[PDB]
């Protein structure tokens, strides 16, 4: 029935058109069986014609019966689409549409046409279809939509040719695959199709919303254009991945094809936002593929060059698109950032393309407002801080992933600028993010994510350097290693900070997590000390040592193959498994921290800074007591242990001592971060520049905290102390970082970050330090037995014409040439002691003559060292007579000296505006352009002007980051300019503090014979720095004495002479002579000091006559009798300089304190002009040892109390101050302020009992 209706309908029998009432009756009949019947029984039945039957049918001339066929060949090919194109094989899709097409009905059912049925027809017909057979479709298809039929039935066909483009990119998109053969070729076909109909998907897209003929098509042509963007880095993608492995891909264009949709519009349309996102995940698709560079030896091959080329024109036209997107305003762009899509801004950051890195730089720096690359970066983490820190994460990890032959190189320079980007704006001291917020439940995994990808980072560009020194220059791989073992130290600077900010006890908890990613770096780090480079194993042996020591601090392991990389490296197998350039100073360090240096600090800084020092005891207030010396420690540890507390003790008098004379004035400080980091309550402040270098404010300089007004007199305050740790020099002010101590600080509830405070300072560390650090390193010394056991070089006795024969050389005497003539022949020590004028400076001046026919002389004082320098400076005589000139150094920090310092000598034999110009030429194109703009020809020159504003600021940012290979070069320069200055000199002279520094450390210098002056006049524990050196013979002279007998049996502070004069007085070089000092001057001093013994040299009564001992006043001796300042004594010694001018480096003034010391100072450069302070030279006590002049007025201010704090340096310093003049000596003072004294009242009984004494009006009795 249903094939006899067909006969009667067939135009095969009726040969007629048939009526359109009975077509439609017939194919809604059609519909109701096809409703009724099923795919699976039309495929068994139905289809074993009805299709022919149904395309004879379409070409009825009734609008509503070719509206009904199509409706039933929709369904047709929609229920089953096998059968359908089985059963018409014969016919190809291309002739379908052309018969359907074709017929003169169909054009009133396109005009008299919530989607139109033929959109969805044709839905329906390109899903039917197989891929190979949607191109030559295509190209009758869109050109009968767009082109033949080209107004409601013209947007209907516009609409359904976008419907056409969507499915087909959709249908290519959906494709979990593209080969490289047909594939390939068909998808560019397609998307050369999308080129060729852009126009037209342009002005589609350009329809306003809600018009009468906007039926969908606005968002067909975005979702086209979206489409098109996403495949072009989907089939550049897989061509790159066919193309480096070797395989055969075919025999497009990318550029053009973003350069459109680019240059259509971007800003004054709808879905610009949509469109924005849409070309970022894009540009993300192809974040890891890089142009292709040819080996040393090899060349380039066509088809990678051709790769290349297509390449370079994609980058091009992505930087432009990046470039584009700093025109919107800046709240579109902060939801833009807040809102997935800052992961393609956070990789182009990262890429090694250079139109996209600078590209994604200025888009960084567009969004913050932030105009520099750090700040930038410290912004975004202050705004964003977990989804930046989580694209940063995933944008570096998702390319150090692999490390094989095709692993990328460009990315990899890029990588380490952005990780110090973030670290400095992370854990910066006034400005870090983790000094200032608590951190919550995400922000802890996103910094913990950041630092294992960090670490990673550092491991991979490590690890792949061999894989990557075939096809690369020198000079880059050198400097890339410099560059990465810089960024290793400057990670693991900052892991304190790291431990108390992630997370007592949970402290630790959160140091176990920071050390974990430094323990995979590890074996990288432990192979590039082969290399043949002197700068670079410096700082690898330093991250070895540092990483090495925090690691057995906190309680754990480093990996087997580092250790063993390092063990079959460093001992002999005889020789070594891997050959090395490393010298004999590395070895010994490795070889020892791994299991002469420098121990910490950190347990000395607590023990000094939890005191308060308004404490009225004698005694600190923690446990530490003293008062033992044994004179025979035989041990290190038992010497550590006794010189621990006299070190604690002499630092607590050395404090308040300090705290009496401090003469400085106080500071303010405000908190800027403060922070419980390396557990020390680190504040920071920002000193202004002119107080800093105003006050001295290095490191180790140590200041009170308080909050009174006055912090030095207020003890009813709340106070603390503090030590400076780390002062940087900053733009303008001064960055210093003090450390607390938060075990009871008063003022702990009161620290408050915008907390104003009160600061003034007492002293400095670094002697201190020096004498710890030569504690703790006596045990590798080669004087062991000599410097414990506190023995001397024994003496013994020469013939009577060797004697006779050294004394008529250097013209000398009986004393002092038999001490030239011991100590020549023996080594150890040997000890010659005598008072102030015996000729011990002139010995020692022999001596060197004697000993160098290269040596460090060293004295505990400055002046004492300008005094030796200048001696052995002057002239040298050999054991021949004749007069030779031997070269002297200073290793110190006079006049004289100033052409022989190390410093000035080192120093001697050292001695942007056109990339400004263009940033701000080019800035003023983009005023001009961008209001002219608010078409194409004025599009194509402000995205030419804006790509060299991007290169220019890639240019000054790369001047500011060439400085550091300028500062590193510097610094290997003065590391062989100074090793060439240390070995040219033949002397070298310096303190006993001074010679400790710890630069050198990294030198080589070996000093065999150490001479110290002034041996007994300093404490036991800065003698012993100079002898690390290699030292096997030193020479110990002195002054044991300086002390009445009353007051020589404290002990904290002796000698090491002393104590061996104590232990073995039987071998020492005594000198009995003087040969300055009028019998005066040698008689009082000798008979309160000297028991009779000092005896006067020969005629010198006779040799000490100058004119004014006429006056009985102002003879060679005379007693004058009139809070530190004592303005009667300033007056007095005023009115007898006075005298003595109305009656050139023979006079001299001398004060024992600093107060009086800046009085007279002042008073006399006040009347008596600046020519009087060469003229007369005004030193205290500490500054005038060794020294002598013939004129000295000594003014003495007031007695310490016997048992109060001081006395005993007080006592130093009158017996210092008496006896360093030959011809005069004029003291002055109060009678009543000075019998408390009981030294005082001996000097003032003798002054009575011998008619030396001046009492009264001093001032009319002058006149
Ligand atoms: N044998 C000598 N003959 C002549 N003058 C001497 C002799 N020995 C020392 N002197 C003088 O004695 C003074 C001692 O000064 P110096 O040696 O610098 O201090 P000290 O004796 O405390 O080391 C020198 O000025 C020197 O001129």
């Amino acid at each position: 029935r249903l094939a006899d209706q067909i006969v009667s309908l067939s135009f095969n029998r009726l040969q007629t058109l048939p009526p359109g009432q009975k077509i439609l009756r017939f194919w809604s009949g059609f519909l109701f069986i096809l409703h009724a019947l099923s795919e699976k029984q039309i495929i068994n039945s139905l289809r074993a014609s009805i299709y022919f039957l149904a395309l004879e049918h379409l070409g009825t001339n009734s609008d509503e019966a070719l509206a009904m066929v199509l409706r039933a060949l929709q369904e047709l090919m929609e229920k089953s689409s096998k059968a359908f194109w089985q059963a018409l094989e014969q016919v190809p899709p291309n002739q379908l549409v052309e018969e359907i097409f074709k017929s003169a009905a169909f054009r009133p059912l396109l005009n008299k046409s919530q989607v139109p049925a033929l959109a969805a027809w044709m839905r329906a017909l390109v899903r039917s279809l197989p891929s190979t057979s949607w191109s030559d479709l295509c190209e009758t298809s869109l050109r009968h939509l767009f082109e033949t039929f080209r107004q409601s039935g013209r947007a209907t066909c516009t609409l359904a040719g976008l419907v056409t483009l969507q499915q087909c990119l959709d249908g290519f998109l959906q494709q979990d695959s593209i080969d490289t053969g047909t594939g390939l070729i068909m998808v560019n076909q397609l998307l050369n199709r999308v080129v060729n109909y852009s126009e037209i998907i342009i002005r589609a897209a350009s329809l306003k919303p809600g018009d009468i003929y906007n039926v969908g098509i606005s968002k067909a042509a975005m979702a086209i254009i979206h489409s098109a963007l996403a495949l072009d880095a989907k089939a550049t993608e897989v061509e790159w991945a066919a193309l480096i492995a070797e395989k055969p891909v075919q025999d497009r264009d990318s550029g053009a094809l973003w350069e459109t949709f680019l240059e259509m519009l971007w800003a004054g349309q709808l879905g610009h936002f949509e469109l924005a996102k849409a070309m970022l995940m894009a540009t993300l698709r192809l974040r890891s593929i890089e142009q292709f560079i040819p080996k040393r030896k090899e060349q380039l091959k066509r088809e990678l060059d051709k790769f290349n080329k297509r390449y370079q024109q994609q980058t091009t036209a992505i930087g432009k698109m990046l470039n584009r997107l700093t025109d919107f305003e800046p709240e579109v762009l902060d939801k833009l950032c807040s809102d997935q899509t800052i992961h393609p801004i956070v990789s182009s950051l990262i890429h090694g393309e250079d139109a996209i890195r600078e590209a994604g730089f200025q888009l960084l720096k567009a969004i913050t407002s932030e105009s520099q690359p750090s700040d930038a970066v410290g912004r975004m983490l202050e705004v964003y801080f977990t989804p930046f820190l989580n694209a940063f994460s995933q944008a570096v990890d998702k390319l150090t992933a692999t490390k094989d032959a095709n692993s990328p190189w460009s990315h990899m320079i890029p990588i380490l600028k952005c990780s110090d980007f973030v670290l400095t704006g992370l854990c910066d001291p006034s400005s870090g993010q983790l000094r200032r917020k608590v951190l919550t439940t995400e922000e802890h995994a996103a910094v913990k994510r950041w630092w294992e990808c960090v670490w990673q980072a550092v491991d991979h560009s490590f690890r792949m350097m061999r894989i990557w020194h075939i096809k690369i220059d020198k000079k880059v791989m050198e400097d890339f290693c410099r560059d990465v073992m810089e960024l290793g130290n400057k990670l693991l600077a900052q892991d304190g900070v790291m431990a108390s900010s992630l997370a007592e006890d949970a402290i630790s908890k959160a140091m176990r997590e920071v050390l974990d990613p430094p323990r995979k770096c590890s074996y990288s780090l432990a192979d590039m000390l082969q290399l043949r480079d002197k700068y670079l194993v410096m700082g690898i042996i330093e991250t070895i040592k540092k990483l090495l020591s925090r690691l057995q601090e906190n309680e754990m392991n480093l990996p087997q193959r580092t250790r063993g990389h390092l063990d079959s490296m460093l001992k002999k197998t005889m020789d070594y498994l891997t050959k090395t350039n490393l010298t004999d100073v590395q070895r010994i360090e490795l070889l020892k921290a791994l299991g002469r240096l420098i121990p910490p600090m950190d347990v000395l800084h607590q023990a000094i800074l939890e005191w308060d020092i308004f404490h009225e005891g004698n005694d600190p207030p923690n446990g530490y007591r003293c008062g033992n010396v044994s004179d025979t420690y035989p041990d290190p540890y038992s010497y550590k242990q006794t010189f621990f507390p006299l070190l604690i003790n002499e630092a607590w008098r050395s404090f308040v001592t300090a705290k009496d004379e401090t003469t400085s004035k106080p500071f303010g400080i405000k908190v800027l971060s403060r922070m419980t980091v390396d557990k020390f309550m680190e504040v920071t402040a920002a000193v202004p520049a002119q107080i800093s270098k105003d006050r001295g404010l290095t490191e180790g300089d140590i200041v009170i905290i308080s909050k009174g007004e006055d912090p030095l007199n207020q003890p009813q305050e709340l106070h603390c102390l503090s030590r400076i740790w780390k002062t940087t020099y900053k733009k303008d002010t001064v960055e210093v970082v003090y450390r607390l101590n938060a075990k009871g600080n008063q003022i702990l509830p009161a620290l408050t970050p915008g907390s104003e405070f009160q600061v003034v300072k007492i002293t400095n560390m670094t002697t201190i330090e020096r004498e710890y650090a030569a504690l703790e390193s006596l045990q590798y010394y080669d004087l062991m037995d000599e410097i414990l056991k506190a023995q001397p070089s024994p003496m013994l006795t020469f013939g009577d014409e060797a004697i006779k024969a050294v004394m008529d050389n250097y013209q000398l005497n009986p004393g002092q040439a038999r001490a030239i003539l011991n100590a020549k022949e023996n080594d150890g020590f040997t000890l010659i002691q005598g008072p102030p004028g015996t000729g011990k400076t002139k010995t020692i001046v022999a001596m060197v003559g004697c000993l160098l026919t290269k040596l460090l002389v060293c004295a505990p004082s400055n002046a004492a060292v300008d005094e030796l320098v200048l001696r052995l400076k002057a002239g040298v005589k050999t054991m021949n007579g004749t007069f030779h000139k031997i070269e002297v150094l200073r290793l110190g920090r006079n006049a004289a000296v100033k052409d022989v310092t190390l410093d000035e000598l080192v120093k001697a034999r050292m001695d942007r505006d056109q990339l400004h110009k263009e940033a701000g030429e080019i800035k003023a194109k983009l005023a001009e352009i961008r209001p002219q703009l608010d078409a194409m020809k004025l599009q194509r020159e402000f995205d030419e002007l804006k790509r060299r504003q991007a290169h220019i600021g890639a240019k000054i940012d790369a001047d500011k980051a060439s400085g550091n290979t300028y500062a590193r070069e510097t610094e290997i320069k003065r590391r062989q300019i100074q090793q060439e200055i240390l070995d040219k000199a033949q002397v070298l002279c310096a303190t006993l503090s001074g010679s400790g520094h710890e630069m050198f450390k990294n030198l080589n210098v070996e000093f065999e014979t150490v001479i110290i002056d002034e041996a007994a006049q300093c404490v036991e524990l800065s003698a012993l720095i100079p002898l690390k050196y290699g030292c096997n013979k030193c020479i110990l002279v002195g002054d044991p004495k300086q002390l009445p007998p009353t007051v020589l049996s404290y002990g904290y502070d002796q000698s090491l002479f002393v104590r061996m004069q104590k232990n073995h007085p039987k071998d020492v070089h005594l000198l009995d002579m003087q040969y300055r000092m009028h019998p005066e001057i040698s008689r009082f001093p000798s008979k309160e000091f000297y028991e009779g013994l000092l005896q006067d040299g020969a005629d010198m009564a006779r040799l000490r006559l100058q004119p004014w001992h006429q006056s009985v006043l102002l003879g060679p001796y005379r007693f004058f009798d009139v809070s530190l300042v004592n303005e009667e004594e300033v007056k007095v010694a005023m009115q007898l300089y006075m005298r003595f001018r109305s009656d050139t480096g023979k006079i001299g003034i001398i004060t024992p304190y600093k107060a009086q010391l800046q009085r007279l100072r002042q008073k006399f450069v006040e009347r008596y002009g600046e020519s009087i302070t060469e003229q007369i030279e005004f030193n205290t006590t500490d500054a005038f040892q060794g020294r002598e002049c013939e004129i000295i007025i000594f003014s003495c201010v007031r007695a310490s109390p016997t048992g109060g704090i001081g006395f005993m340096t007080d006592i130093r310093r009158m017996n210092v101050g008496l006896t360093r003049a030959r011809s005069s000596l004029w003291i002055l003072g109060d009678s009543r302020a000075l019998v408390q004294g009981e030294f005082w009242a001996k000097l003032i009984e003798d002054a009575k009992q011998r008619d030396r004494y001046t009492n009264g009006n001093i001032m009319a009795l002058l006149s």
